[PDB]
RNA sequence: GUUCGCGAAGCUUCGUGGACAUUUGGUCAAUUUGAAACAAUACAGAGAUGAUCAGCAGUUCCCCUGCAUAAGGAUGAACCGUUUUACAAAGAGAUUU
């Protein structure tokens, strides 16, 4: 991965992966979750959380999403934003636990 | 042009007022640059399983043939890969205040 193209080829073709992956098992969130993080390494901000988003509407009983969601909203310390997806999260679903929590 | 009236010249001819009839067609403009496919060459090449082979489905932001809610398409196409956290409790040893 040397220049900005090759980046792209290869970072476009990862992207095109996960979705083909998706396509097929959309109801997973282990494959979400994965293609979440890979946004969030890529640096493109956007993406990872547009990702998350889609995950969420799949399936949106399924806390794990959900935090690591959250977590990924802390990771960029982009709180603001964080905070709100938490009170999304908590108004979705009161009798879990761990969202209040968290 | 048709004509039904008026006014001048010789029923014939000019000059007039009316009535009749009244707004088409274009999502388009004629060759490369607003998107057809097969074919061809080269290169490989055939679902499980050890091998050979049948058929059926399934998922999809893939379609084709088919009148088709028949049927058929390489098991029609891509699926075969990546896969580290709602993560805590107990015990032992070490450096810092
Ligand atoms: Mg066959």
């Amino acid at each position: 991965i040397l220049d900005l193209e090759e980046l792209r080829e290869y970072q476009r073709r990862k992207r095109t992966e996960y979705e083909g992956y998706l396509k097929r098992n959309r109801l997973d969130m282990g494959q979400w979750i994965r293609y979440a993080q890979f946004e969030i390494e890529q640096h493109d901000m956007r993406r990872a959380r547009s990702i998350f988003e889609r995950a969420l509407l799949v399936d949106s009983s399924f806390i794990p999403l959900w935090i690591r969601y959250i977590d990924a909203e802390l990771k960029v310390k982009c709180i603001n934003h964080a905070r709100n997806l938490m009170n999304r999260a908590i108004s979705t679903l009161p009798r879990v636990d761990k969202l209040w929590y968290k």
